[PDB]
């Protein structure tokens, strides 16, 4: 069971820096929440572009 | 650290979205897709809060 995604050391550092400098303005209370919101926004964008705004079904 | 935590369900949604859209989105690997999504967010934040410049830690 995988609960993480690989980003790389440098990218994680860039994300931490971006978070520190912008999280109050963006309304994110934790780094975990910042990451979750960014990734969920991408999935939603792809649903809109390619799946008529509907959720994609996971493969059974 | 080289990873970020997303949780089991979110990882599954990311894998599904990647599988179904990667070719037209221009990503050859899942990690490339993840990197691009997160880099696009950092870039969006740079534009909004730092006039498009790279972020720097306070020293």
């Amino acid at each position: 069971v995988k609960m993480t995604v690989t980003v790389g050391e440098e990218r994680r550092a860039r994300l931490r820096t971006a978070y520190t400098l912008t999280h109050l303005q963006e309304g994110h209370r934790t780094f975990s929440g910042f990451i979750a919101a960014a990734l969920d926004a991408e999935v939603q964008r792809l649903e809109q572009r390619y799946n008529e705004g509907r959720r994609f079904e996971n493969a059974e």
